[PDB]
């Protein structure tokens, strides 16, 4: 908590998105243009669970598109990964943040980690949307 | 586990800078890299990262090190490249498992994470130590 | 072994965290440093940190400490500097095989094949310093 520093989630996540289409040749990844947001946390447990994000969709969802988004309110800040994969069934969503990779169990920790809540939704591009929501600063 | 989030990225960068403050002279950085968070012992990848520098300056008489880290989906490769002497293709095995020319530190944290430490020819002129390192995801 | 690695310049850096916590009326941070891994005992080296701001404050009546690390090819050395009224210099060496009491500080020192010494401070109590060998 002393460890918490500083993040603009909007430059991590473009960031997030350009290291991880070198990495997935497949890949469609993409910022959605964002207002800029800070939050107090943890640079590379937040870089973490979007990489471990983006590679369940694709190394288990198979996506060839991914979106990921910040939307800022008065309680935080809203993260998106929406993908155009297989996606998660409704019943399956549990076992998946109990499980370390599919499984986003890394998502999950670290966003207990920042007082906040990890959770699945199914995304308009066909996938998978996961949402992390944490708490502002 | 103690394993946590570790950018290796930074570690490097920030191992880098630290260096060039024991070691007058000694022209060391980390060489444009894509981010690259895994989980592990920050002290003990650090550590490993130190040895490496101080046996490439101490016993290689390196002027020139470059880090590096290079990611994949299978997780990352870090590279210390130095302009030394080097250590002839024989002697590697001899060199792993000796405490500092030794590098049997950098061979142990490398088993801890469950990767390989080896030794290579640089670019450079003199040792490339590569530490490759299975990712989280 | 016992002897890990540490983190030595994080230790400080939550050894001040917690003693602003636990002492009231006291400016205690670390300084700007480098990072210094060295391989050691974790739980004794946080000991020995704890146990030199503990002597500033309730011996020296210090109300403001720095802690720091200076890094070199030789290993690390920390240093706690205090604004209290400091060690007598005929108390120096001494005071480090007592239990005003730094007997913990030295044992943890010579585990790690290091020293500990007494010296003034620009802040004006006591400087105490910490070498300990490097791991390369």
């Amino acid at each position: 908590s002393d460890d918490h520093v500083p993040v603009d989630i909007t430059d991590l996540l473009d960031r997030a998105a350009h290291d991880a289409a070198r990495i997935y040749p497949d890949l469609d990844v993409s910022l959605v243009p964002s207002p800029t947001c800070i939050i107090v946390g943890l640079p590379a447990g937040l870089r973490l669970a979007v990489d471990n994000a983006i590679a369940n969709a694709v190394k288990h969802g198979g996506a060839t598109l991914v979106q990921l988004s910040a939307v800022s309110s008065r309680a935080g800040v809203e993260i998106a990964i929406d993908d155009n994969g297989s996606g998660v069934p409704e019943g399956e969503r549990q076992v998946v943040f109990e499980r370390f990779s599919l499984g986003l169990a890394l998502v999950a920790q670290q966003a207990q980690l920042h007082g906040g809540t990890a959770s699945l939704e199914n995304s308009p591009l066909g996938g998978a949307r996961l949402v992390l929501r944490l708490p502002g600063p």
